[PDB]
């Protein structure tokens, strides 16, 4: 994005520098009473939650570029118990703490609308998960993550659109109940498990189940959504 | 009330923006309209719906004023989605703004910037406390978040319990009339968590809305702490 960039340069403008993290870093965490507004610029992170029995909840996925804030913007507390766990091999992040984030938002309007429009973003992402899942259950939830995979990462070729994420980064992504819908599906000729790729050869199918968050890739990345339609 | 917002009310009338009213079922913007709006709930309680090819009404999320809902994206001032925002208390009253000058206005001045910016960063903190007990509780975690929700903003501690101050109509309403949603209600009620009596209802298991509905329990604490302890 072109405004992921400009908004990058911003932060190095006001020395604010990059930094890297490998897989399984918390780039921030739920027992830490600082809050942060996080830029993730490349990588893929996953927000959770883990409970006093131990047990995590995976909540959210982000790839660079978005951003993910732990606190509120005008109240600095906590907007929630979470972690900010790195799934693929590295990533790179500016780490900004959320009171140092308000003096350099209020000199410019430009970079404040970037973060702006990614909550909206958030929203209407989370109101689509929601929409397609009350009309489709889970069927509808996975057709939606295949649906981003294909958009955000898939590659053409004669076998079909490869999902060109490192193996390891699958994995990290979910690949008893679950087992048996993508058995279905390779069943089926939606997907299938090639040359160690990932394949979709039936993306109508998915846009069926998944038609809310269809639309809201439609709406929210339109450029990407054009690749595949 | 709500000081926050009281401020962005007074630098909308400063500003020359006057407030509408609407009245049950009306829609102050629909998924229809290629202009997009923001919208100042002041006061009222709303649904943001969306319709399906064959005709059903979905219900998504519900607002109450004072709140901020925009149907647009803020720099391309384009749809985030194909959405109706439609009253369901009897009246409500918003200040309805086009979207490419809410821009200039919290671009003036940024403490009314923080107040929008921190109302997204509740919806999205919401939701994913919504989702976090979905997926640990199904649909009935969705329900007592729901009346938790509806506890802590609109509740009043009696005898009889904690009194819900809302018209029954409204609460009733609060997909429409699911099988599914109707017997977890009345599983509650029949389980005494949430009584019918002299024509108000009481919230008498307040434990057992807080032990299905946990993440937004919290989310509700770290949101509006003071709401939050009057009922703790
Ligand atoms: C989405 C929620 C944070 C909004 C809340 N129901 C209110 O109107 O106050
Ligand atoms: C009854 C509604 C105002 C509740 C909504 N979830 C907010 O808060
Ligand atoms: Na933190
Ligand atoms: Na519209």
């Amino acid at each position: 994005n072109a405004q992921a960039e400009e908004f990058k340069k911003y932060l190095e403008t006001n020395g604010i520098k990059p930094k890297q993290f490998h897989k399984k870093e918390l780039i921030f965490n739920q027992w830490d009473p600082q809050e942060y507004c996080i830029f993730l610029y490349d990588g893929i992170t996953k927000l959770t939650s883990i409970s006093e029995n131990g047990t995590i909840m995976n909540l959210q996925y982000y790839k660079g570029a978005f951003v993910i804030m732990s606190g509120f913007i005008d109240t600095e507390t906590s907007v929630g118990y979470y972690n900010l766990e790195v799934i693929s091999e590295q990533a790179t992040a500016y780490v900004i703490k959320i009171n140092e984030l308000k003096e350099l938002l209020s000199k410019n309007l430009t970079h404040f609308f970037y973060v702006f429009q990614t909550l909206q973003k958030q929203v209407s992402y989370s109101l689509a998960k929601f929409n397609d899942f009350s009309i489709n259950g889970k069927l509808g939830s996975i057709c939606g993550q295949l649906l981003i995979l294909t958009y955000v990462y898939g590659k053409e070729t004669p076998d079909g659109i490869k999902i060109t994420l490192d193996n390891l980064t699958m994995q990290e992504l979910g690949y008893s109940a679950v087992s048996r819908i993508i058995s279905k599906l390779k069943q089926e000729k939606v997907i299938v498990y090639k040359n160690s790729c990932f394949y979709v050869q039936n993306l109508d199918y998915l846009k069926r189940y998944a038609p809310k968050l269809d639309e809201w890739f439609y709406l929210a990345c339109p450029a990407t959504w054009g690749k595949l339609n």
